């Protein structure tokens, strides 16, 4: 039950306009052969060009929307659209390219897919709203066969070159002309009513329809992300490490302990309303504050309404401070400590999402509602600072003397930062800059002032 059986039925009603007379009874085995490919009875790791809904979710980083529109069927040009926004015109002789024969179009496709996916996934999953021409055009730039490894490394092969008769992954595909062993999935097979635009526009207002192939490719992938990461959520699926996931997660927990501990020392809140992950633990377990938890799973569609979270416990969320660490609400109260992911940040962990949101894949997949500046009108941006009440003692690196107005320590209060707190300062600054560059923003109540922390050294 792992892979999609090649004898599974395939609904061809969406194909009968480009391909009139197509059989109603159709399997993937008869469809792959129809597309011009031969499986030759194979058990070499490539059982089907099409993958399941579950298998596609585990390879979401490889999703590339793909659509082909008749520009004017072997006798007419074809407009190739990809969710990267690229439009290629192939002739049988937001960016748009002029018409060119297939032998040079396939070279651009290998280059475009490789630069997109080399730091993301080991494969490519062509997300389709299939109507005919996109399946029949793959024979001009897709070659299938047994699973192979790269000729320059041990990654699996994703490209093939007719010049050298060799194979390569996304990293070493310069000069290659064919996509080797790709995967694909037809969203239209999931049982929708209506066309692509009517179904996409039910949940997203950001992607329009300029009647170009790439617009449909973007809407197709967007509709797929909504069905797999907005309407349905699966937090049990783990995703491989492809970047600084571990340092970013560790930096977020390092900053959270620093910020919440300092806010409790500076303002002496009697109560703390920790609103967010239902499995959360005290990030400052040594604090005197009364810690009250409120369960709320990460929202994947729209940001929570602060009215429905609070108003319907201590119930007096105006007492003490409220902690919204990656708990996206529409408008945070004035007595809040907030960590909110910026969906606009470009990174290999953050994928384009639905209706302004993004899909942040770090160990797990979190579809995050679109970043809204108006949510922080009652708060201010949290400035960088480093606080430490630990003993100014170095145990165990080369020391350039540290001078910083944001090093809240006894040694800095005394006019000279010690080597221990200087190491921890520069380590915390690296973690802070790691967290901010990853896309997380920090916000705090306007009364927060690091000048109140100097007095805890008395
Ligand atoms: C809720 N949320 C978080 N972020 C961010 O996304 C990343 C995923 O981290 P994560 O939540 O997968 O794990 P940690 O917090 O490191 O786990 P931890 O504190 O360790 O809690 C225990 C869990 O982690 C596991 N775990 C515990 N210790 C470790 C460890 O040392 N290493 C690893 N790899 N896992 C550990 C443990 O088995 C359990 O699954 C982080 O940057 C989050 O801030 C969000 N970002 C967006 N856009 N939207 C969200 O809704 C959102
Ligand atoms: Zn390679
Ligand atoms: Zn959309
Ligand atoms: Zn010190």
């Amino acid at each position: 039950p792992t892979h999609l059986s090649v004898d599974t039925k395939f609904k061809t009603e969406g194909l009968c306009v480009d391909i009139p007379g197509i059989p109603k009874d159709m399997t993937y085995r008869r469809l792959i052969s129809m597309m011009g490919f031969k499986m030759n009875y194979q058990v070499n790791g490539y059982p089907n060009m099409f993958i399941t809904r579950e298998e596609a979710i585990r390879h979401v980083r490889a999703w590339i929307g793909f659509d082909v529109e008749g520009c004017h069927g072997t006798n007419l040009p074809l407009q190739l659209g990809f969710s990267t926004g690229v439009n290629l015109v192939a002739v049988p002789t937001p960016l748009m390219y002029k018409g060119l024969p297939w032998n040079v179009v396939r070279i651009k496709i290998v280059q475009m897919l490789s630069d997109t996916l080399k730091n993301l996934s080991d494969r490519v999953v062509f997300v389709l709203w299939a109507h005919g021409f996109e399946l029949t055009s793959m024979k001009y730039f897709v070659k299938i066969g047994p699973e192979r490894t790269c000729c320059l490394c041990d990654r699996r092969a994703t490209c093939f070159s007719t010049a050298s008769d060799t194979y390569a992954c996304w990293h070493h595909s310069i000069g290659f002309d064919y996509v080797y062993n790709p995967f694909m999935i037809d969203v239209q097979q999931w049982g929708f009513t209506g066309n692509l635009q009517s179904n996409h526009d039910l949940y997203c207002q950001v992607h329009g329809n300029a009647h170009v192939a790439s617009c449909d490719a973007i809407m197709t992938r967007c509709l797929a992300v909504h069905e797999c990461f907005v309407k349905r959520v699966d937090w049990t699926i783990e995703y491989p490490i492809i970047g600084d996931e571990l340092k970013i997660n560790a930096a977020c927990r390092k900053v959270q302990h620093m910020v919440v501990k300092a806010a409790l020392l500076a303002d002496k809140f009697p109560v703390l309303h920790d609103i967010g992950n239902p499995k959360a633990i005290k990030c400052v377990p040594q604090a005197d504050v009364e810690w009250k938890f409120y369960d709320a799973q990460p929202c994947s569609d729209k940001a929570y309404k602060i009215e429905e979270l609070f108003y319907s416990h201590s119930d007096k969320f105006t007492d003490g401070v409220c902690l919204f660490w990656n708990c996206n609400v529409d408008r945070y109260p004035a007595n809040s400590i907030v960590c909110r992911f910026d969906t606009r940040v470009l990174s290999n962990l953050n994928l384009p999402g639905c209706d302004g949101g993004s899909l942040y894949v770090n160990k797990h997949a979190f579809h995050t509602p679109a970043f809204d500046k108006s949510a922080f009108v009652n708060l201010k941006q949290l400035p960088f600072f480093y606080y430490s009440d630990s003993p100014c003692e170095s145990h165990g690196i080369d020391y350039v003397p540290l001078k910083s107005a944001t090093c809240i320590t006894r040694c800095n209060l005394g006019g000279a930062v010690c080597r221990h707190h200087a190491n921890e300062y520069r380590l915390y600054l690296d973690a802070y800059n790691m967290m901010i560059s990853a896309g997380f923003s920090l916000w705090v109540y306007k009364q927060f002032d690091t000048y109140n922390l100097w007095n805890t050294f008395t």
